[PDB]
């Protein structure tokens, strides 16, 4: 080796990284292996408590659940004033606005129409926008996307909406814009670790746009509903929250407020949408993949469903291999792999540690759901990690694709039941064939900042 003379050496080419969340959940799973269990990473004078096993997770979240039910200080939120819901809210305002938020979601003040009907309907009509597509090759992103806004719009204020309704579609792309901002990948540039669009330069005032937008669009419907609101005859959670509104007058300040129930109205379409569309997402494309598990999902459907009736949860307790397929999707694809970041809500002494209030704590639920003793080869995908010897469905305690502790997501019922009534409807009446020949059918998911996400893939819904 002699090449010609030249320059000295110029700047590194081609090797500036677009980091993933899965990325960054793989470095805190080789620190862990230097570290141990509970570690610090400091970026800058910030230090942030990683908790990484089933141990500490439970320890934390579960043992100590109070101390480390917080959320902390995001700055770009509080600009938003996004404070005031679910998601960023803290001590008080947040017990009481998620345990409202949660009875209202068990058909508590919500009327005759339970949750379950709202995602049934929501369910067939899924089923005919498929049957649309004429068993052409799809790309099922936009329709999948539709179903779980359609129910979130459906519980907040009884309205669901044709996939060609403008307001729909305009509720829509502010929420799809919005989540790819927030989920942008990340980077670093010189001795900075930051968020992609951070530098990008509408990026800020879109987000904060978009949220102002989808916060009027919210009041819209509040001051409509205003107009007929009656004690006796709740209908959605609007209703119910104006109810309790009413209730607690003359006990100011309340924590409900009109600029609470927005908040808590955003927390709902931005937490419940994208997560649940990108794991049906992603569970179709595993079904594409593993043919031999798709028919059997749907031999059970036959002999417990058949074709003439619609799906609905009382079958899941008699169909433990497709309750073992839905967890199996939960659990293998990682959706959030640091959940969210949590912050200790006093002083509290953890193991050999004493951590402060206000403490940024991050969660690794990737350490919990790939564990390898509780889910031998956890890199693969097999419904047989919720099945035991005997072909029974085996519930696990490292089963957290929610969370876990107070925390733990508001929307897990609800979830749960969209995942199973829209995955058994879907197979009900289609089989599902990929262009690709499965063994070349690549599952590798896309960097992202917040999730796993799956890669693009197209399919037929061929009707049966
Ligand atoms: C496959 C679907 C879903 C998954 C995997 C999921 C997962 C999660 C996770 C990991 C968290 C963070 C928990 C923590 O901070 O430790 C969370 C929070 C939350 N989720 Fe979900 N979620 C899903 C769907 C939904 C749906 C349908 C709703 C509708 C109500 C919802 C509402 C929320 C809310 C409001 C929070 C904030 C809770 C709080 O800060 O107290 N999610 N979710
Ligand atoms: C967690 C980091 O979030 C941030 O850093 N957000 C912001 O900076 C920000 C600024 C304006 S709006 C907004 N975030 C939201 O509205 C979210 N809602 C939900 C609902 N479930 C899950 C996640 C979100 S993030």
């Amino acid at each position: 080796g002699k090449l010609p003379p030249g320059p000295t050496p110029l700047p590194v080419i081609g090797n500036i990284l677009q980091i993933g969340i899965k990325d960054i959940s793989k470095s805190l799973t080789n620190l862990s292996k230097v570290y141990g269990p509970v570690f610090t990473l400091y970026f800058g004078l910030k230090p942030i408590v990683v908790l990484h096993g089933y141990e500490a997770v439970k320890e934390a979240l579960i043992d100590l659940g109070e101390e480390f039910s917080g959320r902390g200080i995001f700055p770009l939120a509080e600009r938003a004033n996004r404070g005031f819901g679910i998601v960023f809210s803290n001590g008080k305002k947040w017990k009481e606005i998620r345990r409202f938020s949660l009875m209202t979601l068990r058909n508590f003040g919500m009327g005759k129409r339970s949750i379950e009907d709202r995602v049934q309907e929501e369910a067939r009509c899924l089923v005919e926008e498929l049957r649309k597509t004429k068993a052409s090759p799809c790309d099922p992103t936009f329709i999948l996307g539709c179903a779980p806004c359609n129910v979130i719009c459906s519980i907040i204020f009884h309205k669901r909406f044709d996939y060609k309704d403008q307001q729909f579609l305009n509720l829509m792309e502010k929420l799809n814009e919005n989540i790819k901002i927030l989920s942008s990948p990340w980077i670093q540039i010189c001795n900075n670790f930051s968020p992609i669009i951070d530098y990008f330069p509408g990026t800020h005032n879109k987000l904060l746009k978009n949220v102002a937008f989808m916060k009027s669009y919210i009041l819209e419907k509040v001051k409509e509903h205003q107009e007929s609101m009656d004690m006796n005859n709740p209908q959605d959670f609007i209703d119910c929250f104006l109810m309790k509104m009413e209730k607690e007058k003359h006990n100011q300040p309340s924590e409900f407020t009109i600029e609470s129930l927005e908040n808590t109205a955003v927390d709902l379409f931005g937490a419940g949408t994208e997560t649940t569309s990108t794991t049906l997402r992603y569970a179709l494309l595993l079904l594409l993949k593993h043919p031999e598990v798709t028919a059997k999902v749907q031999e059970e459907i036959e002999r417990v469903i058949g074709r003439n009736r619609s799906p609905c949860m009382q079958d899941r307790s008699h169909m433990p291999y497709t309750d073992a397929v839905v967890h199996e999707v939960q659990r293998y694809i990682d959706l959030l792999p640091t959940s969210l970041p949590h912050a200790v809500t006093c002083d509290i002494k953890f193991r050999n540690y004493l951590i402060p209030k206000g403490t940024t704590i991050l969660i690794s639920l990737t350490s919990v759901l790939h564990d390898n003793k509780e889910f031998p080869n956890p890199e693969m995908f097999d419904p047989h990690h919720f099945l035991d010897e005997g072909g029974n469905f085996k519930k696990s305690k490292y089963f957290m694709p929610f969370s876990a502790g107070k925390r733990i997501c508001v929307g897990e019922a609800l979830a749960g039941m969209e995942l199973f009534l829209f995955l058994t409807s879907i197979l009900q009446n289609f089989n599902l064939k990929s262009l690709v020949d499965p063994k070349n059918l690549d599952t590798t998911p896309v960097v992202n900042g917040f999730a796993s996400v799956p890669p693009f893939y197209q399919l037929c819904f061929i009707p049966i």
